[PDB]
């Protein structure tokens, strides 16, 4: 009697990206509990343990319960794909929200930092290690302006292999600790990466910096920092000996999370009535509000580039399935065939996690039918069907280049500087000659500046079109 996760959850919406797999809102089919479920794809994501091993785990992690710490409930497998059943957050990402406020300061950054060492220490006690530890694992629990940290992803990089795709690992190399890169590792890593963190909340930029990823990771293991910057004048000693204790190279001697959490910055900052000297840190929201803008753009960048080179592969492909369906050769189907031939799609792709049933297709499939000038219900020519359903798709990663490209141009100029381009090119790992090579032939007129429909173009072309 083996227990089925469509049986149970209907997906509501997309929530997001996250490490590993997409994150789906889901609801239970009798109780209406809303839940994200992570959906990891077997295709995509290569296990490092045994099935004994992982099971061991989800059963520990669904008995653990701190404020700081997501919530795991339920856990399927199926033969494509593993489904980790959470509790819903709806906060966003740290950095996200703290850039939406005008004001933050050394109380501030304590009080995240507190909630985060404490999820840590707590988790270390049952000796689970994150090892993945950055700032879009810290989600806020609600809108709410006095909302909790809940760090997620516990667990996960234990028993699954990383991605090696830079789509899944823009923004990693600042936060991992240098044995990590050697490969003997133990619960101190995640106290560097928390050390990091707080080094980036208080100034505003990576303590380990580069023109792309293995330039970053070369300073990393390094491990040479400093606090020589003009926005660190603002700040306390304290602060700067803790941060030089998270950031101890040698993990034995590294500060653990749960002495940390009893240093006097940590004491002195989360007091709530006492602010003894608390200015407002403006350089360092404005340079996190660069750094946080940036990231996102390169992230952007490359999930349309994937977006793109994932539809011309589902587009040649449903077209194929299709003429071959169509056994009369005129191109004319009717809905339960398109239908058959979008599963089909999905039982060789396995690529879309909305789809996670029967009735999720035939939904999509009368939302396209829904938006062409077509009777859902006569017969249907599929060269038509294809267009709409695969820009449908790519509506989701153009808006959102779109939006972040936008949200990037912070003066509403209009446009990004060729000295802008390489910071975003660096941060996606585009090699410097390559896009050079692409905006010259874009605009061979240019003068170091492109709009957004030239950026798009540019990106077209490093994708192959
Ligand atoms: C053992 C790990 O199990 C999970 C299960 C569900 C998860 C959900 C999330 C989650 N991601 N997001 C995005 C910001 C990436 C869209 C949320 N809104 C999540 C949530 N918990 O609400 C993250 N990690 C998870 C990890």
């Amino acid at each position: 009697s083996t227990a089925i996760f469509s049986d149970r959850y209907k997906g509501q919406r997309v929530l997001g990206k996250g490490s590993f797999g997409e994150v789906i809102l889901c609801k239970d089919k009798i109780t209406g509990q809303e839940c994200a479920v992570k959906v990891i794809s077997k295709r995509q994501v290569k296990q490092k343990t045994d099935k004994e091993s992982l099971l061991r785990e989800v059963q520990l992690l669904k008995q653990l319960d701190h404020p700081n710490i997501m919530k795991l409930y339920e856990f399927f497998e199926d033969k494509g794909y593993f489904y980790l059943v959470g509790e819903v957050y709806t906060g966003g990402e740290l950095f996200d929200e703290i850039i939406s406020r005008k004001r933050f300061s050394e109380v501030d950054a304590a009080r995240i930092i507190r909630q985060v060492l404490s999820g840590i220490t707590y988790m270390h006690k049952n000796k689970i290690v994150h090892r993945d530890l950055k700032p879009e694992n810290l989600l806020l629990e609600s809108k709410s302006k006095d909302a909790n940290i809940r760090i997620i992803d516990f667990g996960l990089s234990t028993h699954f292999e990383a991605s090696k795709k830079m789509k899944d690992k823009i923004g990693t190399a600042y936060y991992i600790a240098p044995e990590v890169l050697h490969g003997t590792y133990d619960e101190k890593c995640d106290v560097w990466s928390t050390g990091v963190i707080l080094y980036i909340l208080l100034s505003g930029c990576p303590p380990f910096n580069g023109a792309n990823e293995y330039d970053i990771l070369k300073k990393v293991e390094k491990g040479k920092y400093t606090f020589e910057l003009p926005q660190w004048k603002k700040v306390s000693e304290s602060a700067k000996d803790l941060i030089r204790k998270m950031l101890t190279y040698v993990p034995s001697m590294r500060i653990s999370a749960r002495d940390a959490l009893d240093h006097e910055w940590i004491q002195t900052y989360t007091k709530e009535q006492i602010s003894v000297d608390v200015p407002s840190l403006d350089n360092a929201i404005l340079n996190i509000r660069q750094f946080q803008g940036t990231q996102k753009l390169a992230q952007a960048a490359l999930l349309y580039m994937g977006s793109k080179l994932t539809s011309q592969d589902e587009t040649k492909e449903l077209t194929a399935i299709f003429h071959k369906m169509d056994k009369n050769g005129d191109g004319q189907l009717d809905r339960a065939e398109l239908i058959e031939g979008y599963k089909e799609l999905m039982r060789m792709k396995g690529q879309d996690a909305s789809m996670l049933d029967a009735s999720a297709v035939e939904h999509e499939v009368d939302q396209v039918l829904d938006a062409v000038d077509f009777d859902k219900n006569g017969y249907i020519e599929y060269s038509e069907f294809v267009t709409v359903a695969m820009d449908r798709k790519t509506l989701l990663s153009r808006e959102r280049l779109e939006r972040a490209f936008r949200m990037f141009d912070s003066d509403n100029s209009g446009k990004i500087s060729s000295t802008e381009l390489a910071t975003i090119f660096g941060v996606s790992d585009v090699d410097s000659e390559t896009w050079k090579s692409v905006l010259s032939e874009v605009d061979k007129n240019n003068d170091g500046e492109v709009d957004f429909d030239e950026f798009q173009q540019m990106l077209l072309k490093l994708c192959g079109n």
